[PDB]
């Protein structure tokens, strides 16, 4: 029994943190066989970061300008290139804690681990979803650029994020592996916000199935609805629309629980226009919208990463 | 900024999970140097789960009756100890992934990560703490027994919970790396509750510190209290007493926002009696308690 929000385990992207420096900048970079990742912007000067041309500002570096430490083993550069926002450092030797990886991209709404690092050192592992505006809401200090999210499906690590900045409002925002950002957004030190936030139904729904599996059913009832309907009271509350496709995604947990995925959302649309009276749903006053179905389903089977 | 509930990366862990088997029975084991730690009711059949005489059980059993199994590999079993509820078995390899560890038995309120396995092979993990009754709220399954739960300071591993049991209520029981159960619980099937829960006192304090860090004072008042009449208050919420110890160990969040222990107690007195009025703090509408002081300032710095 029991209910929490949980990361993969970590060990395999541990191996993979390094740290580098450029000039007076410190940051992450992902080690992953002979090239190590990191944020393009490492090479900027704050004045830089203003308005940067970063093929200009990475022609007048050398190999040598870029400090790479494993550990308390130097790597040495031998090759640097960009692409997109990402640099990539061609070193001289393979990192021997190479994982089988794949560089894969995420929709808003799926979930992945983060691995927050400082100096090259993994310091915390923390679940977060990409929201419907393509930002993460991370916990990340000075010094966390190039802290990487990713999960793992047999024993492959699907490298999913590469953290970037921190938007004025405190939430984060990054790229995937090959340097394409979430979100619309650019590595220039400007304020840009972030647009307006939506709920993403199909994981509250989901976190309702994994609520009545642990045994909290007060919030089931009688009724069922159809998606037109329901799709109208999701645009009210600013909920993400559900399609048929989500609906088809969480029908192994209609059928566990017996609860049809409409008849689940006629308990959601309930509690929308009414709230919780002063209830909780798995110790939260909130309808949580970080487990995706397949988390659910992962989390209440125990699916294990050796 | 930002604030999240946080686990130590599981690497370190993960290199010691293996896999133990006696009868039909399978849960998980901590293998450290050369010793294989695991919980001692792997040794019952179905006719010993009421009252198991582990002594008697263990003596019948031989080196080979273990099979502890890492990776793809088998270890040797080459001897066998009890110490209080918890089995040590001797394997002839040292685990050559064994990191630098203690171990440790915590408080109530400590907070720790888990990491849950099945069969040997690590499936997630998660933050917990030792709640004031002497359990967990995890989340475990059917042969998640032997998981452990850690944390990490520079890079020591210091183990202080591995799990036994899951109570009626839905909540988790186990013990430190000597054996020795958190709270009045034993590994018997006769029925056992948890007491009455309360919350946390000293880690919503430091929560609330959290959010001010972070930027947030929506919360505060213009008020003051005694220690007195603030455990006076928060007892009737079922609140945990507030000690001395726990107000000087909140001195430097005071320090860092500006706000007096006593004033953030007045704040706190504040909104057990009105609620939050649909607002949030750090995202949750509920008061957390599952961050220890310590955690705050490690993660906020
Ligand atoms: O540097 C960056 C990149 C992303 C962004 O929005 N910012 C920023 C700028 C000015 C501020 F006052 C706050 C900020 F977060
Ligand atoms: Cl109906
Ligand atoms: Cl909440
Ligand atoms: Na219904
Ligand atoms: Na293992």
């Amino acid at each position: 029994s029991g209910f929490r929000k949980m990361a993969f385990p970590s060990g395999k992207v541990e191996g993979c943190m390094v740290q580098v420096t450029c000039g007076t900048t410190t940051l992450n970079g992902l080690w992953l066989d002979d090239v190590v990742y990191c944020p393009r912007h490492v090479i900027c000067t704050s004045e830089d970061m203003l308005n940067p041309n970063y093929e200009d500002l990475l022609i007048r570096k050398s190999n040598h300008n870029f400090l790479v430490q494993a550990g308390n083993v130097q790597l040495r550069v031998i090759g640097h290139s960009m692409q997109n926002c990402v640099l990539k450092l061609k070193v001289d030797t393979a990192n021997p804690k190479t994982p089988k990886y794949k560089f894969v991209r995420i929709q808003p709404g799926q979930t992945f681990s983060v691995l927050a690092c400082y100096n090259g050192s993994p310091s915390g592992v923390y679940q977060c979803a990409m929201r419907p505006n393509f930002t993460i809401k991370g916990s990340f200090l000075n010094g966390s650029c190039g802290s990487v999210g990713f999960n793992i499906d047999y024993d492959c690590v699907s490298f999913c994020y590469m953290h970037h900045m921190e938007l004025p409002t405190g939430v984060h925002a990054g790229t995937d592996l090959e340097g394409n950002f979430y979100g619309p957004f650019v590595d220039r030190q400007t304020a840009q916000a972030a647009g307006t936030d939506t709920t993403i139904t199909v994981n509250v729904l989901a976190w309702l199935y994994a609520a009545v599996i642990n045994g909290d059913r007060w919030f089931l009832n009688r009724f069922t609805t159809t998606l037109n309907d329901f799709n109208l009271v999701a645009m009210k509350y600013n909920y993400e629309p559900l399609t048929q496709d989500h609906v088809d995604i969480l029908g192994p947990l209609s059928a566990q629980t017996g609860i049809a995925v409409l008849d689940m959302c006629a308990s959601l649309k309930e509690l929308l226009q009414n709230g919780m009276n002063g209830r909780t749903i798995l110790g939260s006053a909130l309808l949580e919208d970080e487990f995706t179905p397949f988390d659910v389903v992962r989390q209440c089977s125990g699916v294990t990463f050796q």
